[PDB]
């Protein structure tokens, strides 16, 4: 302190920061919305400060490869750190540099094309589930809360795929559904981000520490009762690098639980929001599903990745509701990245959601159309800038099984039912001000039987 003078120095522009706070109380609107002001008052390149820690915004897509695949390895390797985090250190998203590399390492295979391949009959059994749940609330001409049905759904696979164990956790108190439920705090760390390190000798996990303690003892009784999901090809894996630890594989069964849950429910929610108000978006997916799949005929692995229309509507949903929002790395050494340099410890971000939005690359790009990731368009689109599991080294390793997990319940859910708005229902849709990718109020629908 004071690093408040960095930006001004480089000649690099940005809003002024207030003593101590830097530019949070510009947060108040939103992550999402500073960044778009930023983007049109300063251009393509800026810098603020959360608290002390000076970020540079980056908008140039070669500017932005650079970062995040040319120089990854190098400088921008590790993503901001946040805690306290606990025994959380060692999951892959968290780690670091050459730890970091080496989960990167021995978990790659696991998201394989073939072994998600294998996890489709299992993913494919809870799209049955949801469907039945589906209806006793269609039969029922009451609307429907999206992210609660979606959101069993999600959780259904993810026990599934990641541990083996089988519930239909909307209908019991099983002994997982629960601690899973622990799926202005993290504000204080911004400006004093020095207590870190105070809350890391006392122990306070961000993840409730008894959640964790339920996980640690769950996963070593499965891991001791066996002796095709998750934590077997990680427990398979274990049998160049060191071999994953005990508590280094509950770390990743962690990770996974949450990348995949709140993820999986919101995306969906965000479709099915996209989907109702454009009855004709849904009707030409239903069609094309019913081409793919006629008399209802259940999705496989290879019926997925034929369907180009169910492709663009997630591609365009993603592009309106990019769930991350901003991409991040820590630049690690003095550098100069095309033509700018960039001092060691400097944050440099990639604002994904105003990058998405740009009225420079997008024709309206508030309007949800499909149509922009045509095969005939598709190859237009700058992928530096349309980002939803990011790029490079350290991109999003569940995408595909992210993408395949949402397609497959989508197939299933639309060639039942079709989707129309509520009076209930918030059009527009408004995103939560707060530091979530979620809407404001929960998307709510009404569901008819085909
Ligand atoms: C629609 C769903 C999802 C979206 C849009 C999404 C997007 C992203 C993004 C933008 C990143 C940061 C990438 C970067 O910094 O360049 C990321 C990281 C990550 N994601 Fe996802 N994600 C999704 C679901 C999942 C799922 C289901 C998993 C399940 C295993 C997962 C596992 C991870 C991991 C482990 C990382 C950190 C990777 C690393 O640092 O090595 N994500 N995701
Ligand atoms: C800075 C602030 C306090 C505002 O929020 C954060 O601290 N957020 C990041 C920090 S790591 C995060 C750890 C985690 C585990 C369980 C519950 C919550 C968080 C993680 O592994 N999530 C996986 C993921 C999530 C979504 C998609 N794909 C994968 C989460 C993250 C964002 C983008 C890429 C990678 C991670």
């Amino acid at each position: 302190t004071h690093s408040h003078g960095l930006f001004k120095k480089l000649g690099i522009p940005g809003p002024t920061p207030l003593p101590f706070l830097g530019n949070i109380l510009s947060y108040h609107k939103g992550f999402c919305m500073f960044d778009m002001e930023c983007h049109k008052k300063y251009g393509k390149v800026w810098g603020f400060y959360d608290g002390q820690q000076p970020v540079l915004a980056i908008t140039d897509p070669d500017m932005i490869k650079t970062v995040l695949v040319k120089e990854c390895y190098s400088v921008f390797t590790n993503r901001r750190p946040f805690g306290p985090v606990g025994f959380m250190k060692s999951a892959i998203s968290i780690a670091e540099d050459e730890e970091w590399k080496r989960l990167r390492s021995l978990l790659s295979p696991t998201f394989t094309s073939g072994k998600l391949k294998e996890m489709v009959p299992i993913i494919a059994q809870y799209g049955d589930v949801l469907v039945r749940n589906l209806r006793r609330e269609a039969e029922t001409g009451k609307p429907v809360t999206l992210k609660d049905v979606f959101g069993a759904y999600s959780m259904d696979v993810i026990t599934s795929t990641s541990f083996g164990v089988n519930i239909d956790s909307l209908n019991p108190q099983d002994p997982f559904v629960e601690n899973t439920k622990k799926l202005p705090f993290f504000l204080s760390i911004t400006v004093f981000p020095f207590l870190i390190p105070i809350l890391e000798v006392l122990n306070i996990c961000v993840f409730p520490r008894e959640v964790t303690n339920f996980l640690r003892k769950s996963v070593k009784r499965m891991k001791e009762s066996r002796l095709v999901d998750f934590l077997q090809l990680m427990i398979d894996s274990q049998n160049s690098h060191k071999a994953l630890s005990d508590l280094e594989l509950v770390a990743q069964s962690i990770i996974f639980i949450f990348a995949g849950y709140e993820t999986t429910s919101s995306v969906l929610s965000f479709i099915m929001y996209e989907l109702a108000t454009h009855p004709d978006v849904q009707q030409k997916l239903q069609e094309e599903i019913d081409a793919v799949l006629p008399n209802k005929a259940p999705p496989t692995y290879d019926t997925v990745l034929q369907m180009e229309y169910l492709d663009m509507v997630v591609n365009e949903t993603l592009r309106l509701f990019p769930i991350a929002m901003r991409l991040e790395r820590v630049c690690k050494k003095d550098v100069e990245i095309n033509g700018m340099f960039i001092p060691k410890g400097v944050v440099v971000m990639i604002p994904s959601y105003a990058l998405h939005r740009d009225p420079k690359y997008w024709t309206e790009p508030e309007k949800f159309l499909p149509e922009r990731f045509s095969k005939k368009n598709k190859d237009n689109i700058d992928p530096y800038i349309y980002t939803p599991f990011g790029s490079g080294p350290r991109n999003c390793i569940g995408m595909r099984f992210a993408l395949m997990n949402m397609k497959l319940a989508l197939i299933r859910v639309l060639q039942n039912f079709s989707f129309k708005p509520c009076k209930e229902t918030q059009i527009p849709l408004k995103l939560s001000l707060g530091g979530l990718l979620q809407p404001e109020k929960p998307v709510v629908l009404k569901v008819e039987s085909r």
